[PDB]
């Protein structure tokens, strides 16, 4: 319960994933989805801690939380790749020790595809010069939308919209600061909210060479963690 100006987009800044690390040699096929399973399953781990700490996300319902961390993790892990990779045109700052060179997509079918829509992305977002304060809040966002949207029992979706609410002022708050004309103001808002559908499409594209393998996807999986242990 509080959900302010900027006392949320400080809160989404120290709520931050830490940087993560994975073993490695070197490469080859399964050697780049060898490290990144290990990778994306490290993360997730963090992912969870991170939407904890939003002010007012585990005051939702637990099955609406696991709903909505279901639907988001494939696109806010890309979030942040493309985060890391904005100022690199060209690679792909997997993690500290996972970078990736264009070319490097090939050696492996199906995944360069998703390298050009990545790094096309990073660098519609890197001409906008987004800052890291919009990110922040337009990361947050695309957990608090990509929902299911009722069947009824309404008091989740009530604080889920109030909760998708302050992000977005905060965002249009932000986008303010900046000093810009309405005009301006509105246009940001508006190119950096049609990006996010770039982000979805790459999020389907992914997730659809992972299942592409044997499963069909994190659950229970990580079901548990919201439910006790909370680490
Ligand atoms: O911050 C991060 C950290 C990591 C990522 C990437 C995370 N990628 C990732 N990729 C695959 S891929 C087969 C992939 C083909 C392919 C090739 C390229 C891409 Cl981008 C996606 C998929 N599989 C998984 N997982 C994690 C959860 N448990 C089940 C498997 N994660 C993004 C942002």
């Amino acid at each position: 319960d509080a959900l302010s100006p900027e006392q949320l987009v400080l809160t989404l800044l120290e709520a931050e994933p830490p940087h993560v690390l994975i073993s490695r040699p070197s490469f080859t096929e399964a050697s780049m989805m060898m490290s990144l399973t290990k990778l994306a399953d490290k993360e997730l781990v963090h992912m969870i801690s991170w939407a904890k700490k939003i002010p007012g996300f585990v005051e939702l319902s637990l099955f609406d939380q696991v709903r909505l961390l279901e639907s988001c993790w494939m696109e806010v892990l890309m979030m942040g790749l493309m985060w890391r990779s904005i100022d690199h045109p060209g690679k792909l700052i997997f993690a500290p020790d996972l970078v990736l060179d264009r070319d490097e997509g090939k050696c492996v079918e199906g995944i360069l595809e998703i390298f050009d829509m990545l790094l096309a992305t990073t660098s519609r977002f890197r001409e906008l010069k987004l800052q890291h304060k919009e990110y922040l809040c337009v990361k947050a966002m695309i957990l608090l939308n990509s929902s299911m949207y009722a069947t009824q029992d309404a008091d989740s979706s009530r604080k889920l919209a109030h909760l998708l609410n302050a992000v977005t002022d905060a965002l249009v708050w932000v986008i303010a600061k900046s000093g810009i004309s309405s005009q301006q103001q509105s246009m940001r808002l508006a190119n950096l909210l049609m990006l996010l559908s770039h982000v979805r499409h790459a999020s389907n594209k992914g997730m659809e060479h992972l299942l592409n393998m044997k499963c069909k996807p994190v659950y229970d999986l990580l079901l548990e963690m919201l439910n006790a242990h909370v680490l």
